[PDB]
């Protein structure tokens, strides 16, 4: 749910 990394599932990043 972040931005760092592909994808956490919905936002653009994961960390």
């Amino acid at each position: 749910l972040v931005a760092i990394v592909q994808a956490d599932w919905n936002a653009p990043g994961w960390f």
